[PDB]
């Protein structure tokens, strides 16, 4: 029976509060340079009351439909505030309880990307309405189907730390939102913190200190540098100069664009993944609430470079058994166009629950 | 003979570093942002050398005699400057050098707590001098009887990460001091790093990657998360609003509340503690310096309610053998008293002598 | 045939992300808030972009040229792109790609010090040429002399974390530049991040979670304490008050004098090596661009203190066999004279380069 390895527990607890750091202050400190100063304290609130919730929802019953087992959208109650799961239960080779909070640190960041950008505009009542019903309809099925054995995962999406689950699930959402900068220092700050938190995030999603954990650790820091330059190349040749905001725009989309393919391609791709993503998020903001710009666009342009890097003949750590790179496209793109539904059907769901509850524009 | 343990070598050495980071410069930060702006400056200075010179006294002598054997109160001094203490020396599973820096990093925190928020009223060379007495004083001869083996360990008090040591005794410190926000995102910031640490606070008091550590890992995520939300609720009931001070307070308030408990509760011990906590803070503030109503009522609870958690049948990993839930509490309480008290007395001391030395009340 | 312990990978991946965060963001808020302030948004997008200049040029050859086998002075090209490295390849009891990161993560700081001095006055082409040339030809030859097993390696000269390999070098960079505070908050804020990410670089130097790891991480605590005191004192005895510049530069100066000798000398040591160097740096600076006043200074009274406190009966871990003192200090005086001239020559050569290429000042 399934034993915990203590190595593998420390660094999981350690990615853990590498990935709660992205979240508080990370996002909140990059949207807070970014948005006008009259609206920096209500959103740092929202951020933070909303980061709360999450974390209570994620332990009252989100962990367990996310991750117990059930069909192929929603696992089940049998987890609820963690009932049944044993403190020394191990899954895969740590402490339940760890994945427990390094999951429940991935819903946080994805709510904070949404909230963090919608603050200004959106009633504070009208934003926990719309938290519970979105964490609960779609970041709850999507992370079941892509990382809790449900219907992506059964097809053989290949998603390591979250293009789909937060990139493109958030990137949708706060699309669907906006249908319905005072200090650069601070968002190099926030930058800076989402960068380093990062490596929690990815290098954590191999869920043991092994080979794998190093690669998407590399990954993480080449593709990210790969796409300041794309970007800045870019910028200085559209626009003339550089920017700072240019800079740290073009690290998270590198960041974005390599999440859901770190712990599957080698350093090769991660250096073309980050150019092309860096150029692609350029692009993007060009034809806050730039979540998706950078999110949406690199999110599924890391999904489906991840469908071709990952092959073996190109440096990657090659497609399961029977699966040929266009089988493996295929399945990327149902996977990004599933993602993209499911979450914008929700999110309207959420916004419209909440407008007719207690009213969307803030007053 | 002992062995020490790699992982546990590195997840205590990287917990160490996290502690570090909540007062350099957590706390720091924290009240910088708090206090009046002309007085930030002398504010980060005198934090900053309160913190080397804590760092110094604890090496010299420090460790030995809040951790060497001695009587009920005291350890000893065979362990000046980590004299006799063996490079290669385990002390439970990970080098006796790792424990002599965490538990040197509580002491910073808890002279950071009383200096950042004594800054701005007491004159340099004062605190310079009352750091001394209280650290020698109040913080050595606590850590020694809650976790050097002495008088309270040795009755069985039940105090996982220092609701007693860290912070009843710097809230009274604080109290006996004061009796004798412009900058809101920095408050934020300060508060955000004071979370992250804090993994590194409560987790690491595990002295081991287990699954006590795991669990202290997952209850600080709970009640640090129930309490925003209850401070928060409760502002808005009160205030008919909440803010963004409301909500870093009731952070803080959650963390101060769940640092005894952390080790030993349930989860749902943590969201009732948690929530206690929040509300109780917010009690607290209403009835900087709030070096108490923060730290001392929520310490207070933290330390109460860790004698009704503990137990099995609260989902708490269970009292020792042989003890009731009445005699624990009752443990807690006589706890609570000797810190107040201790702390109090020498405290008192330390003011004093600055006073009768230098003048205590800043040129 | 050797196999990877998965604590140390652990230990040396959440190392690598320390040291990734002091300069993302730590050495860019500490000169951000030192600098002028129409010069802070160019300076931030200087060291970001250069960070991930030298993150590319570092996997592209840098790595394979420094640690590659080759003569005394560099490696080889075998190891482009990381090509021949297998995903399992252990170097020491870690994965190489773990080994790649952390050491690209030191590329990474030595020249975020050197940017972060110079944005004020260089065109950004005429950096990015500059970083190119003497990464190159400077950085990668003297990590490969120090840490690469070449010539100074090969006379056993002592250096655990860089007083030559990043702090000499970077300093004499700095100083050939130069000769061809409004947010004091925001120097601590970087001061502060530095600190802790040094952790990272000091004890993550070990290679490994060890005894060795932990006798550097606490000869850290001890140096920088002892330094921010040394600094202090001399600042109230010369200039009648200490300030925060002062404590925070004194802080620098232990960080930077502990660096080559963490891992070699006891507590003692690490005391005396701490007072020193914080008032060798204040004397440093009085006889931004400090870039050698402190770095220079202590990174050469750091490496000459080496040479005495590894000594066996000065508590250190003792000098190897057949090691007199003296002849460790003559190691010590050739490593820090090599490497000060190295670096004088080929930044030289680089600044030239720019100068004749794009022109040098900033336009």
């Amino acid at each position: 029976p399934a034993v915990a390895d203590k190595a593998d527990n420390a660094f999981m607890m350690i990615c853990t509060a590498l990935v709660l750091f992205m979240t508080i202050p990370g996002i909140a400190l990059f949207y807070g340079g970014l948005i006008r100063g009259k609206n920096v304290l209500s959103m740092l609130t929202q951020v933070t009351v909303t980061f709360a919730l999450v974390c209570i929802l994620w332990v009252v019953y989100g962990y367990s439909l996310a991750f117990g087992e059930g069909n192929n959208f929603f696992g089940n109650i049998n987890w609820l505030m963690l009932k049944n799961i044993e403190l020394t239960a191990v899954m895969g080779s740590i402490y339940q309880y760890i994945h427990v909070a390094f999951q429940g640190s991935f819903a946080c960041i994805t709510v904070g990307l949404i909230v963090g950008a919608l603050a200004e505009r959106i009633r504070f009542s009208a934003v926990l309405i719309f938290v519970v019903v979105w964490l609960t309809l779609s970041y709850i099925p999507i992370a079941h189907m892509v990382w809790g054995g449900g219907l992506l995962a059964s097809h053989g999406a290949l998603d390591f730390a979250g293009g789909t689950v937060v990139h493109i699930n958030a990137a949708i959402a706060g699309l669907v939102g906006a249908y319905l900068p005072h200090n650069l220092p601070m968002v190099f700050t926030g930058t800076a913190i989402l960068y380093i938190g990062w490596f929690g995030f990815n290098a954590g999603s191999a869920g043991t200190a092994n080979e794998i954990a190093a690669l998407a650790f590399v990954n993480t820091v080449v593709a990210t540098a790969a796409a300041i330059l794309g970007w800045i190349f870019g910028e200085w040749a559209l626009r003339g100069k550089p920017s700072l905001l240019g800079a740290c725009s073009g690290a998270i989309a590198g960041l974005v664009g390599v999440t859901p393919a770190c712990g599957y391609i080698g350093v090769g791709g991660a250096l073309i993944i980050g150019v092309v993503a860096g150029l692609a998020g350029l692009w993007g903001v060009t034809m806050p609430c730039d979540v998706f710009g950078v999110h949406g666009v690199c999110g599924i342009v890391g999904c489906i470079m991840t469908g071709i890097f990952a092959a073996s003949s190109l440096g990657g750590v090659g497609f399961a058994e029977g699966v040929t790179m266009g089988h493996q496209l295929l399945v990327q793109l149902e996977s990004i166009a599933i993602t993209i539904v499911w979450s914008g059907v929700v999110a309207f769901i959420g916004y419209k629950l909440a407008d007719l509850t207690v009213g969307l524009r803030v007053p």
